[PDB]
């Protein structure tokens, strides 16, 4: 479901640490809860030379702010990645400057809306209009229905407080 | 904090039954969970003869969808209403059109950012996109950091599933 993606991605260039600016979701509850499924906070990407990429997160699990691995699988398409869950999840590269932010959404195969969510990262712990600015207008045409964002404080919490 | 309001509101053309498309609020805890804080939906509004303006809504309440009727005393401001809980809470109307829609916000007396919550109201269960445009407008301003927004199936449900 999610239309534009970022061309001649270099996905080397994304490596270092993020923050999790904000976030949006097709459903609620993918989001509502301190606990829900794709509310994840990221620390850094680490890609690898295969072009592979590790992704360190934090997600609040079982009352408990819990730090997380998880790795993305690159694909034929520089900017679509498939992380190793079960039901081949999709994380889509749609934009960046690779010093200032990036724009990125994960879906569900086969299953769009039901499960799909989207972020803004920025390098600092700083809003970004800018950056905000593009997210808001890239998600404008997708079906989203809950939508976070965190100011510099929060950023530098843990699971954004 | 709310900046905005609509001019020669006429409180007794907004009777009638409306639908919380869409809410907004300066702390996610404020809409976070089935039973934060500001999380209300609206059924209809009633105003009295003397300008006042009594309000019933669903609060999902200890596990449950309860229902509730609040009380919005009118002021010397046309737009502007205090509800009668602890703590002044002011209702702003910031704009509508009597037939489509309704944008108020509600804030803390004296504390806006800390507590603020605004809503797009409509008359119909269908999602309204000139509406929600004026609705993000309007906040575009406003230091929001969390939104939700709800399907026809979700408003035909009691507190919204
Ligand atoms: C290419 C840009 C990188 C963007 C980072 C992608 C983040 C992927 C997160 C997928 C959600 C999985 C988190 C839930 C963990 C769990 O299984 O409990
Ligand atoms: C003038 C336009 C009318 C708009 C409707 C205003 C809605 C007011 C809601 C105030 C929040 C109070 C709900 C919580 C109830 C409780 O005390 O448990």
């Amino acid at each position: 479901i999610v239309t534009q993606t970022m061309k001649g991605l270099d996905i080397q260039k994304v490596a270092g640490t993020w923050y999790s600016l904000a976030m949006a979701a097709s459903d609620i509850s993918l989001l509502d809860a301190q606990s829900a499924p794709l509310r994840v906070y990221v620390e850094e990407l680490k890609p690898t030379p295969e072009g592979d990429l590790e992704i360190l997160l934090q997600k609040w699990e079982n009352g408990e702010c819990a730090q997380k691995k998880i790795i993305a699988e690159k694909t034929k398409i520089p900017a679509v990645f498939k992380i190793d869950a079960l039901n081949e999840n999709k994380v889509l590269v749609l934009d960046t400057d690779y010093k200032k932010y990036l724009l990125f959404c994960m879906e569900n195969s086969a299953e769009p809306e039901q499960s799909l969510a989207c972020q803004c990262l920025v390098r600092t712990p700083e809003v970004d209009d800018e950056a905000l600015e593009k997210f808001d207008k890239a998600l404008k045409a997708l079906p989203m229905h809950i939508r976070l964002s965190f100011n510099p404080t929060q950023l530098e919490e843990q699971c954004h407080i």
